[PDB]
């Protein structure tokens, strides 16, 4: 049987097969027509917006997100539009040879540039998005699904149509076909699971998005090679050692990291307030974990300003682990390519803590770091040999 | 919702969390447990087999498979308990120190060998794969699903409820959890998508099977990092470079090749006459295609004794493609890491070849070989670190 996430992303797939083949003027030409769907239909689009705005102000909606939803607020909707031409306007970024190399007489070897293949854009509350990515995609010779969030759906929904129905309409003019831009109305995560279609996932949004992707897919998530990065303060945690190898984890940098706090190290919030007014580290605690931290910063009298607005380049999230099987636990619920650390004086708990994790390198009272849009990462390459018969039998 | 499949998978990754952190003692413990347990019922996986001979035989099973079907012939049952044996009482292949490496002062780096993680055992014919796989995994410390063909349904339920029972009966003693081997009796192809909780494919049959998995997974194959490689051989091909490209990719190896073939291509079975009876390669062709072949040879006179034998180190297979775009779609159908070659004079058809395939890499008129069970493969690496305070800020 076959799912309607494995359907979609195999139709993808298809439509890719396809989009690589057609000409830079039919892609470019596709483009061209949706920019005038879009702005022919602004109004309408406009005024779904306005329910969109309008229903996240009387639910709980963060003004920030609010500001990134409104797509008509000064010069938005003007610039996007203007984007799409900037990018039909480009070079072909499909075919370029990047390199050419003269093998021997009449074998010679190219590295030329193509199309990743099918990507998933997962977006939260920024409708320009499934402008942009619609446009790079297209010109890139990429297949794409687009997946927003539940703050959108009214302008996703009046956009979606409209592109929907400009590349059906002009399919036989372009060769650009149905199918090369397929926009998800909420019809699921299955989606993250179809690696055998899918080639890349980019992710437009927040920290904690991209931790949820990670954590939930095998395929490649663009500018995030490695999994999430834990270190297990533990009950034993020598607290100079603690805070310094904690404190190196920022200052070395584009990587997601966790810290695991036993709640009986103690003066284990020494640590948080030295990544804070140190190391000017925002903290993403979780609930019980921050009402903890406060408490005793406040029976200390030192809850000062500059740990109430960091606490809520490097992420750092920090939760609470009561044991060393309990961050082993923790530590193999993330999806591979991550390293791992215990900071103990306590040789019984290090030694199971690295015979417990699922980890490429864990590390033992030493620092972690140790170890080493736009058309940008769109295309990859594909090597082509053109000979005049050769075989790999020469003298 | 989370399908039988899935649920098989991901208790297969909580059980080798668990049997990674036992005792050697604890691991070979359940294999002398397990070696009894299937010697003192001997008698009744004889009776069970005996079905499955009688089964095959009466239907269509081919005697070379039906040879290693029969569990009890010569000293079989007794060579495969006495490898039990051998597999338990080898050092523990986990937690080897393979290099040390003094990084600084206080500072070292340790490659230790760890399980790879869970191993899907996919085997058609040999029901002594049963117990091979089942020691060598609980002794390398990784979790096991084993899928057996129709051929050893009785012989496999037999096998299964003994080794089911005794790990069941002996986890309070040994520390090894019930799930440490799952045995499927037939309950599907969807564990081949399980890629987030597989680590490892084993296969063991024939090329076929091992053609099939490969084309339907994303978890690495034991033995087969590369995809099946095709060679097109247009209908413009030149029958000189033809016949020396396609024999070269024979004389380089351990590889899966297709030989697509236009039928409107001239001389296209000297091609695989000159494989035959110049490079010793046995051909594995569609039945449309033999039937093709063998008749203008026989119109000929050429279809010699060492062509009937060679016709069904590298496998080969042969099929008709009646156009470049007909051979782009069947390459387009084999899972990534594979390498693509087209023979042809004819340039318009080469460019349309090179644009539209999924390839890492594709050769025009050259050979595609220009591209530069024991504990072996079931053991990885982890890295350890072990420092005492160590950070990536030294002077
Ligand atoms: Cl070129
Ligand atoms: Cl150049
Ligand atoms: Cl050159
Ligand atoms: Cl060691
Ligand atoms: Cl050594
Ligand atoms: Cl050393």
């Amino acid at each position: 049987h076959m799912s309607s996430s494995q359907q979609i992303a195999k139709n993808a797939r298809k439509a890719g097969n396809i989009l690589k083949t057609i000409s830079n003027e039919g892609r470019s030409d596709i483009l061209y027509k949706i920019h005038d769907a879009l702005k022919a239909n602004a109004h309408a689009i406009e005024e779904a917006n306005k329910i969109d705005l309008a229903v996240a102000k009387e639910t709980g909606l963060a003004d920030s997100l609010l500001k990134r939803l409104d797509l008509f607020k000064g010069d938005k909707f003007e610039v996007m539009l203007q984007g799409i031409k900037d990018v039909a306007e480009l070079e072909d970024p499909v075919g370029k040879v990047k390199m050419a190399r003269e093998l021997d007489d009449g074998l010679t070897l190219y590295q030329v540039t193509a199309p990743v293949g099918v990507l998933l854009v997962i977006f939260e509350s920024r409708p320009e998005v499934i402008a942009n990515i619609t446009a790079l995609s297209i010109k890139s010779g990429n297949a794409a699904i687009l997946k927003g969030g539940k703050e959108s759906v009214n302008t996703f929904r009046e956009m979606a149509k409209i592109v929907n129905d400009t590349i059906a309409q002009f399919q036989s003019e372009t060769g650009v076909p149905v199918g090369s831009v397929q926009l998800i109305e909420t019809r699921v995560s299955d989606l993250l699971d179809q690696d055998e279609y899918i080639d890349l996932v980019v992710p437009r949004g927040s920290n904690a998005l991209v931790r949820k992707i990670k954590d939930t897919t095998k395929i490649p998530v663009l500018g995030h090679a490695d999994g999430i990065c834990s270190i297990y303060l533990d009950e034993d945690a020598d607290l100079i050692k603690a805070k310094r190898i904690s404190l190196d984890a920022k200052t070395n940098c584009n990587a997601m990291e966790t810290l695991l706090i036993n709640p009986k190290f103690s003066k284990w919030w020494e640590v948080l307030e030295n990544l804070t007014l140190e190391g000017g580290v925002t903290i993403h605690a979780t609930k019980d974990l921050k009402t903890a931290y406060f408490d005793k910063l406040n029976e200390l009298g030192k809850l000062t300003e500059a740990i109430q607005c960091k606490t809520v380049s490097l992420d750092l999230a920090a939760k609470f682990v009561t044991s060393t099987e309990s961050a082993i636990q923790h530590i193999n619920t993330h999806s591979s390519r991550h390293t791992d650390a215990i900071v103990t004086e306590n040789k019984a708990n290090a030694e199971k803590f690295m015979k417990g994790v699922d980890s490429s390198g864990v590390y033992w009272n030493a620092s972690t770091r140790f170890a080493d849009v736009g058309l940008d990462g769109l295309v990859s390459y594909q090597y082509q040999i053109r000979g005049d018969g050769q075989v790999a039998s020469d003298y």
